[PDB]
């Protein structure tokens, strides 16, 4: 008769054991009679033994910088076997917490990229991407692209199809993100794509036309950026919306007391770039709207049209500006992702 065999997922004396996966023990030619795992302090980890008694596994999160001791005994018809193993888990120099947008259970527009922002610079971008699992339904090709050292975005080639489920599991706990930086925790979010809403601002007509699934539902006279501070052409993703907000030029780099500086309270503001472009209420320019550009770059519209926009446009909806004397909105603006050519985005920039 054969003596029971014990196999563990870790080796006695191991160091740098990653904590992204459970620790397990398996018996062969017998079953597991006793398994305990204990940290340096003496506290048990505990986990669960399978019903057939063949596999034990931890069931809670294992900690960084721990010395664990595993003790296991297997019993079989042919006798007994016991083993003791001590190992040390990863010791991070730093932890980083990821933050994901959009919010869990949200419904968003067809332009919304998956956004994962880390609170620390990521030295190994590849390791981060590999730890992020995106499920789409219906399935669609997409890719990762970094806007800066901390935030990565994922999107398809073209605007999402309405009705698409998107699931984002950021599995960075126990993952080495480079230079001793490990993930502080896992995060998980899920969202759904809603109606196709695209609003086009044509500088030739100075009308902002809102299309819902192809049909015009609103036509808003607008005043865009005056020639000296023009509105950039391109595709903008709708971000946050505000019943009212103080626009502070210093937020976007420009001292208030300077020529292009400003600090003004405005109503019904919908953000469409990080660089500070908003659709908002502009009572002072209702006579210019539909005729001449007078703003610092914002899409000035009437109070009721700004409120309409606030009520009817959602995060991830699309604003496209065309035929202005500006250039093109930067691809790495923060809400300019769609202006990056697919061949470039798809190639990514992890290295
Ligand atoms: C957008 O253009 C910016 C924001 N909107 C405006 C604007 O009218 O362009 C303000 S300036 C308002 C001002 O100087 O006096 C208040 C009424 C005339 C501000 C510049 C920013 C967020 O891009």
């Amino acid at each position: 008769l054969l003596v029971p065999k014990l196999t563990a997922s870790v080796t006695d004396g191991a160091v740098g054991v990653t904590v992204d996966a459970p620790v397990s023990v398996t018996a062969a030619d017998g079953v597991l009679a006793a398994v305990t795992m204990v940290n340096d302090n003496g506290r048990p980890v505990a986990g669960r033994l399978s019903p057939d008694g063949l596999r034990w596994s931890t069931t809670e999160q294992l900690g960084y910088n721990r010395r664990y001791t595993l003790n296991a005994t297997a019993l079989g018809l042919g006798g007994a076997a016991t083993r003791q193993l001590t190992f040390q888990t990863s010791s991070p120099a730093h932890l980083t917490m990821p933050y994901v947008m959009p919010g869990d259970g949200e419904v968003v527009g067809v332009g919304e990229p998956v956004a994962i922002r880390f609170d620390e610079n990521i030295a190994d971008r590849g390791a981060a991407e590999k730890a992020i699992k995106i499920t789409t339904n219906p399935p669609v090709e997409g890719a990762f692209y970094w806007l800066n050292n901390r935030e990565v975005r994922w999107r398809p080639e073209h605007f999402w199809k309405p009705g698409t489920a998107v699931d984002v599991a950021v599995n960075t706990y126990g993952v080495d993100l480079g230079e001793g930086m490990f993930g502080e925790d896992n995060v998980q979010t899920h969202f759904t794509i809603g109606d196709e809403v695209i609003a086009t601002a044509d500088d030739n007509t100075k009308i902002l036309t809102v299309r819902v699934n192809g049909e015009v539902v609103k036509s808003m006279p607008t005043s865009m950026g005056k020639d000296s501070t023009p509105t950039a052409n391109g595709i903008y993703i709708v971000g946050s919306r505000y019943k009212h907000i103080i626009m502070d030029s210093s937020t976007y780099g420009v001292p208030v007391n300077s020529p292009n500086g400003y600090r003004t309270d405005v109503d019904w503001a919908t953000q469409i770039s990080y660089s500070g472009v908003f659709v908002h209420s502009a009572p002072w320019s209702v006579g210019a709207q539909g005729h001449t550009n007078t703003s610092h770059g914002c899409l000035n519209v009437s109070p009721s049209n700004a409120q309409w926009f606030y009520d009817h446009v959602k995060r991830g909806d699309i604003v496209e500006v065309v035929n202005t004397v500006g250039g093109t909105l930067p691809g790495i603006d923060g809400l300019g992702d769609w202006n990056i050519p697919w061949d470039q985005w798809r190639a990514g920039n992890a290295k």
